[PDB]
């Protein structure tokens, strides 16, 4: 039963019983210490990294040994713990030990009453101390005076030392023996604190232990890190090599053999001092409480509130679980517990300061933004790792712009361009591992409570590194110059708008001239700006004026042109998504919504990246204004994570790869008004580009969104819709009834998909006139698809007569695209027809 | 091979291994309801048998070595046996994609079998 009170100071000095994390080792060491005496140098080493609690451990060992020392068969007196870092820089350790030993002895003489025995054993003690003072210069001398030879040849004493000469260890050995007689103890414990704070001063501890602490009446307990003593020992065996030899034999053959010798003298210097059978490894908090399935060797509980009852105290893994899950907006499972495990493997001081800072402000805040509490808690603890890894550190500049830059500068060092945006604690280095949980808190804090910041992190944050894992990585110091150019061109960290990112993102996927020269790309299709001959069928140069209402608005938000030797023109889904990320940010006023469609269309000049060789429109605004009304009351309960945004991009990116190549072929002569799956056109590619985003959001919303604990897709193969709709239709059908079963609505369980499926900007792209897979029986799926969508959003996207025109083989369309199918894709050969 | 052999978790874990996994090229590049049921008793046997598994470092290394070399021969001898007609056929002189992957799987079973 171990309970840690977070509102207590929780310091190594101010830690009483009943909260010792190391209670199994404290008892195990003490009995093993007593066993050694009850049965030669006797040194116990308590291993452990920095912040493990080594000072707190020995502090408990002395407390558990000084109690009932005379009430047990083997009496062991303990000196106060010696801290090698806090001692005077030049004070010998033997001086410190003797000074602390003299105080213990003198205090015992003042407890005696028989003056005959008091005076008999005080003359001996003063004689031994005076003899130690006489020979103390042997340590603090830079030369050997010839007149000291008389001291070695003096025998004017009754000691009758075994070996001749003024051996200081011999003088100290009987000094300890005299002290044991006075204190009436069978041994004396010399506890040495760790040297981790300043480890160059721990050499005197090592040399003193092996020289003067060899007696059977001395028990030495020294803690620290063997990884740190090894560097101290190795650097001192190198000082035994003459400087001239090192300078004259700098070549590898003899240099390597010397290094083999030093590591082979270091190895046995540790084995001589701290024997393996006596070392004790301090267990980190993960090894105590254990995992969910593995039995917890101990039971650690945390008092997360002031005045909390002992029964009320909650388990530490649950306490970390609450902070990690709510702080990162993350749901119970492998991903949430992967962060919790990493926080447990942290040094105890670092972990106990994350919890202390998080739960102190959490309680104080109520007297909420839990992700903000964890962001500040992790910022302070992982600050040394943030500085090392080069992440943003100023707190007045925290925001979306200063976060997407951090995600790019993190995966660049992590080298995980495929899954780095997940921000999982997987990096081998501890600095990048520490930043991963801090960055995850940053993403779960900024994007929380707003849909606009979710899409900016999706495109600018997660996307920018994927648009680097391809289309920029083939060009690769040159790599650091490529990074410098790429982030300056795309202006990540200072983006003007999400749409502005998409237009630059259009060029990089365009300034990489793909094979077959077809102007069909990942999530973007090129369209001709000029008219020529040789165009069969109804294919024609794209004209924006053909579309009406939302149809004109939807393309205007999607069209993006880049200035080059010739003005390329593109229709991307990133521009469509970036437009949504811009409308959501602004207010519900009509004036601001109008500018969103008109931020890029006719006032931007997207020069190619340097790494290249060369009214009814008011009705459209009304629908967007109505949708923005929904966003401002639904997005307040959104809980996006760094995992969800990373996952949603991953599926959305994978689909855009499938639809890119699976439609690079089906661009045949009769593809206009495509009705079979073997014919595709600009209305087909863009329909599944948009439907890819609506699916990636849909499938991994229920999978990973923290608002709904349960899973509503159920168990099955989560195939994604490419050139088809049944894959999307299968999942959207089966989700609907489960919420009715659980008495939950579509908006309070999948707020992200509900908002994006009800966005009028992408509504014309869901059912383009050109893009409809009205097969003999697949049209029933789309008929169900339209019915499901019309019920999710609450409004009929297309009227009964409007739907019949798309399926059955004039009409004006104010809600669906019209001229996209007739558009001519650059680099497409319109000579081969569908067979 | 997961823990607790939970009929739902085994189903949940089975859908992960069959889900399509897409990955990008490395930077150093120049370019079933009754199916889950049959898995249940397999984990019933695994949890009551794997306790006795005593895999050495040499065992794991050696089994791979036979496993690594066999797939070299399979990818080399069948590298030219993709003829025009009847690769499924009747004899071993011709090879198809269903027997390149048959001997690749059989190589793993053999390498485990022979050197265990
Ligand atoms: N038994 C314990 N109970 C409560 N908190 C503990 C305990 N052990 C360690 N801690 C926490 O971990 C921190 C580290 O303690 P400690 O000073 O012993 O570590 P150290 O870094 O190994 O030692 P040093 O201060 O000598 O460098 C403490 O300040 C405290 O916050």
């Amino acid at each position: 039963k171990i309970i840690i009170n977070l509102f207590a100071p929780n310091l190594p000095g101010s830690t009483k019983e009943d909260d010792l994390i190391q209670k199994s080792l404290r008892d195990q060491l003490v009995e093993s210490i007593r066993n050694s005496i009850a049965y030669g140098r006797n040194v116990f080493f308590v291993d452990g990294t920095r912040g493990a609690g080594k000072t707190t451990f020995i502090n408990s060992v002395v407390k558990s040994l000084n109690s009932d020392q005379d009430d047990v068969k083997v009496n062991i007196k303990c000196l106060p713990t010696i801290d090698p870092t806090k001692l005077p820089r030049h004070e010998p350790i033997l001086v410190t030990v003797t000074a602390r030993l003299n105080k213990m002895v003198s205090d015992k003489l003042k407890g005696y009453w028989a003056s005959n025995d008091y005076r008999k054993q005080k003359e001996q003690w003063q004689n031994h101390l005076a003899q130690l003072q006489r020979g103390l210069h042997l340590l603090t001398d830079k030369e050997y005076k010839p007149e000291y030879f008389s001291d070695a040849l003096k025998l004017d004493a009754q000691l009758d030392y075994s070996i001749g000469g003024q051996d200081l260890s011999e003088i100290f050995e009987e000094l300890v023996k005299r002290a044991c007689e006075i204190l009436d103890c069978k041994a004396i414990l010399i506890t040495f604190d760790d040297i981790d704070t300043q480890f160059d001063a721990g050499w005197d501890v090592l040399e003193s232990i092996r020289k003067f602490f060899n007696s059977r009446k001395l028990v030495v307990v020294a803690t620290g890190d063997l990884r740190l003593y090894s560097q101290l020992i190795r650097g001192k065996q190198y000082e035994n090599y003459s400087k001239t030899l090192l300078e004259q034999e700098k070549e590898s053959v003899r240099l390597a053999e010397r290094g083999y010798m030093v590591e082979h003298l270091e190895q046995q210097y540790l084995l001589k001092l701290f024997p393996v059978q006596k070392r004790i490894q301090l267990k980190t908090m993960l090894q105590l409480v254990g995992e969910k399935g593995k039995a917890g060797k101990e039971e650690i509980k945390v008092k997360t509130e002031p005045g909390m009852q002992d029964i009320d105290a909650i388990d530490v893994r649950q306490a970390i679980g609450d902070a990690v899950r709510e702080g990162l907006n993350l749901r119970e499972g492998s991903d949430a517990d992967m962060y919790v495990n990493e926080l447990l493997k942290q040094p105890v001081r670092l972990l106990m300061q994350v919890l202390q800072d998080f739960y102190t402000k959490k309680y104080h805040a109520t007297s909420l933004s839990v992700p903000n509490l964890l962001r500040n808690a992790l910022y302070g603890s992982m600050l040394s790792s943030i500085y090392r890894a080069g992440l943003n550190y100023e707190q007045h500049r925290f925001g979306m712009d200063s976060l997407c830059k951090d995600i790019f500068t993190y995966v660049k060092q992590d080298r995980d361009f495929n899954t780095g945006f997940y921000l999982r604690p997987q990096s081998e280095s501890e600095a990048l591992r520490n930043c991963s949980i801090y960055l995850a808190s940053q993403v779960s804090e900024n994007c929380q409570g707003s849909l606009s910041k979710f899409l900016q992190m999706l495109l600018v944050g997660c996307g920018s590194v994927s648009i680097f894992n391809q289309f920029v990585t083939e060009l690769a110091e040159k790599f650091e110059q490529l990074i410098s150019e790429y982030v300056a061109y795309m202006s990540v960290g200072r983006i003007e708008s999400a749409s502005h990112w998409a237009n630059r993102c259009c060029a990089v996927v365009a300034n990489s001239p793909n094979d077959e020269k077809i102007g069909v790309f990942l999530g973007m299709v090129q369209l001709n700006r000029k008219s020529r001959q040789h165009m069969p069928g109804g294919y024609k140069k794209f004209n924006i004026d053909t579309e009406n209402g939302l149809a004109k608005a939807a393309m205007a938000s999607s069209l993006s042109t880049v200035a080059s030797n010739n003005l390329m023109d593109f229709c991307s889904v990133f521009n469509l998504i970036g437009a949504i990320a811009d409308i959501s940010a602004c207010r519900c006023e009509r004036s601001a919504i109008t500018n969103a469609f008109n931020k890029v269309i006719a006032q931007t000049t997207c020069i190619v990246p340097p790494w290249s060789e060369a009214t009814e429109f008011s009705d459209a605004i009304t629908k967007v204004e109505q949708w923005l009304k929904n966003v401002n009351e639904i997005e307040i309960g959104i809980r996006p994570s760094a995992l969800l945004i990373g996952k949603v991009w991953s599926r959305f990116y994978f689909n855009l790869n499938n639809v890119a190549d699976q439609h690079k072929t089906r661009l045949y002569r009769n593809a206009e008004h495509g009705r079979m799956a073997s014919q595709s056109n600009a209305a087909k590619i863009m329909r599944f580009n948009v439907l890819a985003f609506l699916h990636a959001v849909l499938v991994e919303e229920s999978l990973y969104h923290s608002v709904s604990d349960r899973e509503y897709i159920g168990e099955g193969l989560r195939l994604n819709p490419v050139t088809s709709v049944d894959e999307f239709e299968k999942k959207i059908k089966i989700i609907g009834e489960k919420l009715k079963a659980d008495n939950k609505t579509w908006k309070n369980t999948h707020p992200l998909f509900f908002l994006l499926i009800s966005c009028p900007i992408l509504h014309p792209f869901i059912f383009p006139v050109g893009g409809i897979n009205c097969s003999v029986k697949a049209l029933n799926k789309e008929t169900s698809f339209n019915k499901l969508i019309d019920e999710i959003v609450g409004d009929k996207l297309l009227s009964d007569e409007e739907w019949d025109y798309l399926t059955k083989n004039q009409q004006i369309f104010q809600n669906t695209i019209t001229s996209l199918n007739s558009s001519t894709i650059v680099g497409a050969s319109y000579d081969k027809d569908t067979p």
